């Protein structure tokens, strides 16, 4: 597995038709993951379920710019389960991040970091086994 908080830099930054691929499997009695699309630190795009938020399961979207988080965009379809595996696929499409979870579409999420190019790494954190983390062109 890889090791996480793992780094996967997105050369050249993202572009709308490029697709990122995630698979990993929860840890057991998982509380937190999250995806973070960067620019520099910033972070356009934060994706984080959360196991346990006052005894639900919800995932929070977010973005974060000079150290302040956003308004929060909130899902409370979790596909998600500890000790189970997954596949997140996060399309770039020019208005917004496009994500599924196990072939199901979860939610978008429409860009408030603007300059894609300079979106050039992606942080995967939390309580996951990390098995891949790549990138094609659709
Ligand atoms: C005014 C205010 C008060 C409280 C908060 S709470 C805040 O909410 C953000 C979304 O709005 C983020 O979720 C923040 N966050 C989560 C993680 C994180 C997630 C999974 C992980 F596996 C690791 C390692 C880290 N890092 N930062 C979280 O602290 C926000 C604003
Ligand atoms: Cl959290």
């Amino acid at each position: 597995p890889l090791i996480v908080p793992y780094n996967l830099p997105l050369p050249g930054g993202v572009v709308p038709r490029m697709l990122i691929t995630i698979l990993g499997t929860v840890k057991p009695n998982a509380n937190r993951i999250a995806l973070d699309f960067q620019r520099g630190n910033d972070v356009a795009f934060h994706f984080n379920p959360r196991f346990n938020e006052n005894n639900r399961r919800v995932i929070v979207c977010n973005t974060k710019l000079d150290n302040n988080w956003g308004r929060e965009e909130r899902q409370s379809v979790f596909p998600f389960e500890s000790g189970k595996p997954f596949k997140i696929q996060v399309l770039v499409e020019p208005d917004h991040f496009k994500v599924a979870v196990n072939d199901a579409h979860l939610l978008q999420y429409n860009h408030r970091v603007k300059k894609l190019n300079e979106i050039s790494k992606l942080g995967i954190s939390g309580d996951i086994d990390l098995t891949s983390a790549s990138y094609t062109m659709i």
